[PDB]
């Protein structure tokens, strides 16, 4: 498994986040049931459909995410 700063690649489809980065906030909290929070910088900031600083955490299934950042402490 990676680390919590290793910049996983989003490899969905079904996403808005798809071909995109962000990094993986993931082996600090979510030591549980899915395991990759990553980082989001387009979150849709339409504040009267969504929010602005809604949905920036997510939790993934790592088969939908490729390594990057080589972010080993």
């Amino acid at each position: 498994a990676l680390n919590r700063g290793d910049k996983v690649r989003i490899k969905r489809t079904e996403s808005y986040w798809y071909g995109d980065v962000g990094t993986v906030a993931s082996v600090e909290k979510s030591g549980i049931l899915y395991p990759v929070i990553v980082r989001f910088d387009r979150v849709n900031y339409n504040g009267f459909s969504g929010s602005a600083s809604g949905v920036n955490t997510n939790n993934f299934a790592e088969n939908e995410l490729e390594l990057v950042q080589a972010a080993a402490k």
